[PDB]
């Protein structure tokens, strides 16, 4: 089969411009018309971005382009939006009921302003309560940068390997979301009075703390 | 116009076989054949394991086939294996400028646990729902697969007006955890009357309902 040529990554800048690339060959790319640029939001399912060369599908809004003098063949993205970081692959079609495919650019929209997560930290509910057990957490949307160190304070104290958080991603597109769970004892949360999450991203922390109060 | 509900999950085990389904409307999916699969896995440019439906794209194993009943689609691969968790893909075509995929799927066979996550409705507290702002979260724990799709509703209506998903990050124990972050401020919150978070799971579909309240 051999394979095909796109890049793996391309740098823009927020409200920029995008040149994609694709190196095929004389069957493809190289000979024949029946090219693709496909938009992953990266976690979603592909969804072409310009078909047929620059053949811009429903709503597919057009600062993208087809393009290319050969074998070789290119698609520009005039001015970024950030939603415009995805993955960006290309593909020609073959010789017949068959095409290829490959890797790449606009994937990089700096210009992206940095912010910071607003934690939101939640005690267990009632049912779970009622149920006889807890799990404790803290939640972390509007930021940027994801690369959070988030932490477990217990009456004023380090927690230690009771409590799981993962690697947060994307909102709409934009930037992340994060939520660390401290699974426990009613029993021990029930004794202990403090109750506080933190994150620690870029410099600044923000904690957030729960004590047997409410209601619920 | 893009409308595919292909299954979220499909359960690898060792030698096996599987199978998905995929599905939109009557007009394309019913009236007509039209939706081709992929493979994609692990970041890579997907592939091509149907290609028209009854046929596969040549130097493809004939394991894997299409199905639809005609309302929707099916697929199968006969054999389970480890070059198979990959991301499944598909599309119907469409108006020169549609042409739509299904979200994806997913495969598996090692060394692989089998059970089922663990979905938690915390509506919001009182210094939230306190000025201007709520949220709700429900997160999805341990899970041993963890392609869990998440939804919420209140009062019986669906949304996604509404909510961003936390993708099942990792609990080192190899197991799985997710969230569901849905704001509405205040408004919805207490401009309904319950609500709910709910999440099926390869063969599994457990819900979350819930309610309001004054607090105290």
């Amino acid at each position: 089969q051999s394979a095909l040529t796109q890049p793996p990554s391309a740098s823009g800048s927020l409200g920029q411009s995008v040149t994609i690339s694709c190196t095929g060959t004389s069957s493809d790319v190289g000979g024949y018309n029946y090219v693709s640029w496909y938009q992953q939001h990266a976690g979603k399912a592909p969804k072409v971005i310009i078909y047929e060369v620059n053949k811009r599908p429903s709503g597919v809004p057009d600062r993208f382009s087809g393009s290319k003098s050969g074998n070789t063949a290119s698609l520009t993205v005039s001015g970024l939006q950030a939603e415009d970081e995805a993955d960006y692959y290309c593909s020609s079609y073959e010789g017949s009921d068959n095409f290829v495919f490959g890797t790449g650019t606009k994937v990089t929209v700096l210009g992206q302003p940095k912010a910071n997560p607003t934690v939101t930290l939640f005690p267990p509910s009632s049912e779970e309560l009622q149920a006889n057990k807890a799990t404790l957490v803290c939640l972390i949307s509007d930021f940027y940068p994801g690369a959070v160190t988030v932490a477990w304070k217990a009456d004023g104290s380090p927690v230690k390997a009771g409590v799981e958080t993962t690697k947060p991603s994307k909102q709409s597109n934009n930037k992340y979301a994060a939520s660390s769970y401290l699974s426990l004892t009613p029993e021990q949360w029930k004794s202990h009075r403090s109750y506080s999450c933190q994150v620690t991203h870029e410099g600044s922390t923000v904690e957030k703390t729960v004590a047997p109060t409410e209601c619920s």
